[PDB]
């Protein structure tokens, strides 16, 4: 079974004061809570069993918002982060959730857009040994974590903010692992996502999914990039008449739910265009 | 003493799903929680004693954000809304807070901008009998609650979404009352509009006019939220000033000194908000 | 036979005063390109390389200054001055000779089309062999545009200018495909109620003969009629946003000419020369290599 | 018999703006709902300058004439002259020696957009200053990018540096300048810089070396744009549209300025609003006059 984990805690200090009483991942990107975006991304890869890891104060808010996800044909489960850092700790926290299956991990503040994205993810899910990281062409590689890679798609170096960037590809917050990752994390010595990836690479089992022209990616963690993301979503939706990362639309079009369940869900949203969109969609 | 009340609850249903787990008044307008804006507006009128009324679930979040406001030279107090509606119920809820003083009321989703706004508010505070509502020129009066008024500034009719608008002035969510309002509310769901019509019927209702130069947003829809955010971002970036920055207001009105500002700028030093406060104090 | 197109790039742009008092509307920038780059790319994307541009007497030479004969892009551009303030169907009369025996497309100079699948739509309309294909766009306010109500076959059944009782939510956009019989219609047409030969008149005729198809632009497609101050700035912002966030140029003729093999990487490099002081030139260079 | 004069530099190639400036002068491009040149033009009007020389290229000068006429419609006197050289901006004072006569002169660049409630007070001060020149400076976060002026507490310039690696100040020199009549003389007796041409910067350094160069300071509250790139063009348009829409006022609307400063009456406004009645510009002018 396809599983995913969403990292949806943290402090959001760069967003103070708006993240002082509101989790970053609950902030609106246009007309949806931020977390709808990484969540839709998992849904588009056919992942219906998802663990959401958040802080002690805000975990119940996510539960208030998302329930158990059964309304969308999903199974959402929740777990509280024990440590401020050590993101690879996710695989330890969710060892049980993961069981014997392969797992995807996506960061709560990551916004992915692209017609061909699901094809990219289906390939990563199908790969059977190792891991697939997702890389995005940037003009300023020096600013992100940088992956230099093979023509096969195999990673050859991983460098955090390299002064001499080996490539123009930034590593995004979307990752695909086989089951051996839980094992790595347990036997790792704060535990970093980067360490885990370097391991797969050292074994040659690390692939790189390339997001080139046509793709958009935002790490929504600063006042500026939040408002850029909101505007980007608002513009795309208004000009091209489609919703971006609308979980009800995705659940419906992938047959997780029927037109009736959609109508009931559109009820509470009927005072705005979100509800009315869902209705036009089902007929 | 100058008192104010902020209505910061409600359901924000037009904003679903973003208001499903986050109070509307905690949503960001650019780089500040929405409530910073109505709160600054009160500060600019010299109001330092403010009651914040919110829902049971979100009231603690506002307290987490704002504390008791002592950091800004304010005295913030909190109270939970008992009824889904009946906004005039504010004066009943805060009867004790208000005591014998005059009171201002501002809605949590109202964003006011204008160089001359404080002059307008100083006049409304100084008026001694009755009430001052704040009106904003709009191209579509039929949309809002409309106030038709005298050349004296005295209201002569109040009409909710009139099909035949008597005027182009919409009533905004900023109101100034004398102490007699608590009394009206007790003896009156209880509407802010009813209360205003009473003052008007007694001739004691003035109208503060916000014409060209002023901006006003009721941030209650996805479209207007993003319009507001963009407006704030644009003004701040192009003209180098912050809109409704409580730390800046507290400092420039001498509620706090340069030191308290520096300590407050600490947590915000990872972005331009903190850095602004620092350039400001020197 | 050869694919031909005509761009209507004149008019007064009165809604845009005062910015169109000394500048043709179609030369105004939508972000980083003159407006006319957009309908012009749209034709290129349908593989149309022979294009007639019809403009006003004062501004026709400015278009020529900007575009030359289009040979730099593997095109053949030709120009003709509009004789009458109105009567858009007069295009087919003006270009009777340009058109010769071929089929023709017509696009309005202020129309901005965007959509991944747009070329497939247009290839279909080009291949249809009798009649005409109009292009329709789902709107929320049909009452505001000219409205086409249509069959499940794709055949138009009514055409209504700003209907009070809209028969459909589909607005007719300014992109049309005709077979050669259109020149004939236009020559034998007589003015509407406003004294002039209309594109709309021509379109119903085809519909009355059952030979009028409707290309449907649904979700995924964007369309702007850039003719008011507000819409001009919405269009500019839309282009800037797409280009910046997704790393691609919209309606960049040099990119289109290159990717459809009208021109090689060398011609691109020479064309990128004059634009090397901004991102437009630098984009063209990254594209080649 | 002293009169306020200004000169607008409104030629140039706009090469950073290719391809949109290939057949359209940069200064005729729209910033929201007005041709770019409306903005520097309004700026001069707000300083009470009603006699203005517009210098442009040979091909585009007639387009400015088509747009603006002789400015009599706005209570102005507009005159035109064609730039002889691609560069040498100080050549403006030579080209307009006759226009200027014995009067003081202001110079504003065609692509410069100034906004600020208090801007006219600033400019009235500069016009009143009687010996020397006033340059207009704008606080930036990246002084290294512009021409930088370091100055006195008196307001007297003490150094001028083009894109200093070690910026002596955070104040960029904008394209708005006020001169006394002695400037025509400087320009005639000036010799090319290291790039072959008479510079505005050379002229200013001279005033400064004589101590007669003041600095008008535009701090918080003020906006300034040098609209010469695709990005900045669209930022300026957006800024104007936002201010106008949110605050209900027009920015650099010459008909409004002519009317409020009494260059023209409510009737002339109504006739001018006629052609613009199909959009909000016309309709604004009408609401304004009543
Ligand atoms: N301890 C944690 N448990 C769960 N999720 C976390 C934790 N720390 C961070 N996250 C989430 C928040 C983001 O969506 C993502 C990457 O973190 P980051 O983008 O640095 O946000 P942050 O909350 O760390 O911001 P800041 O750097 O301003 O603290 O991981
Ligand atoms: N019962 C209440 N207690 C306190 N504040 C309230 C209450 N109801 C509404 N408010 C606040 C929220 C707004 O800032 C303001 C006006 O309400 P409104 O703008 O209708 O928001 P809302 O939360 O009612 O939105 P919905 O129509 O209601 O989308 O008063
Ligand atoms: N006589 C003409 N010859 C060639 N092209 C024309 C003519 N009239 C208009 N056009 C162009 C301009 C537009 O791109 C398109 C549709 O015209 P329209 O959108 O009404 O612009 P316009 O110039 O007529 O604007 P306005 O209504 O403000 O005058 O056809
Ligand atoms: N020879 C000239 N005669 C009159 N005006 C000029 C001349 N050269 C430039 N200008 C104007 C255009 C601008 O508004 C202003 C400053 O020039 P600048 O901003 O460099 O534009 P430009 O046209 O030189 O752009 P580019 O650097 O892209 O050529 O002076
Ligand atoms: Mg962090
Ligand atoms: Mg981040
Ligand atoms: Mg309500
Ligand atoms: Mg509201
Ligand atoms: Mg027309
Ligand atoms: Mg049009
Ligand atoms: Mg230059
Ligand atoms: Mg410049």
């Amino acid at each position: 079974t396809r599983k995913g984990i969403i990292l949806a805690g943290g402090s959001g200090t760069r967003l103070y004061p708006v993240t002082m009483a509101v989790s970053k991942q609950l902030l609106p990107i246009y007309d949806k809570p931020m977390i709808y975006y990484p969540l839709s991304t998992l849904m588009l890869a056919g992942i219906r069993d998802i663990l959401i890891i958040s802080t002690p104060q805000d975990t119940p808010r996510f539960q208030q918002l998302l329930g158990d996800g059964s309304q969308w044909g999903l199974n959402l489960q929740y777990k509280v982060s024990p440590s401020p850092d050590g993101l690879a700790q996710a695989f330890i926290i969710g060892e049980e959730f993961i069981g014997h299956d392969d797992c995807a991990l996506v960061l709560g503040d990551n916004i992915f857009y692209g017609h061909d994205l699901p094809k990219l993810m289906e390939a990563a899910v199908n790969k059977e040994s190792g891991a697939t990281v997702f890389a995005y062409h940037v003009n300023d590689p020096e600013r992100y974590g940088v992956v230099e890679f093979d023509q096969k798609g195999t990673a050859v170096s991983l460098e955090e903010k390299p002064l001499q960037p080996k490539s123009n590809y930034a590593v995004t917050g979307l990752y695909f692992y086989d089951n051996s990752v839980v094992e790595m994390a347990k036997n790792l010595k704060e535990l970093e996502i980067t360490d885990i990836n370097r391991i797969y690479m050292e074994q040659g089992r690390l692939s790189v999914a390339m997001m080139g022209r046509g793709y958009a990616w935002l790490d929504t963690g600063t006042h500026q990039s939040l408002i850029e993301a909101s505007n980007f979503i608002a513009t795309i939706e208004e000009r091209q008449g489609l919703k971006v990362s609308c979980p009800e639309e995705i659940a419906f079009r992938k047959n997780f739910i029927n037109a009736q369940q959609v109508i009931e869900l559109a009820g509470p949203l009927s005072k705005n265009d979100y509800g009315k969109y869902l209705l036009k969609m089902v007929k």
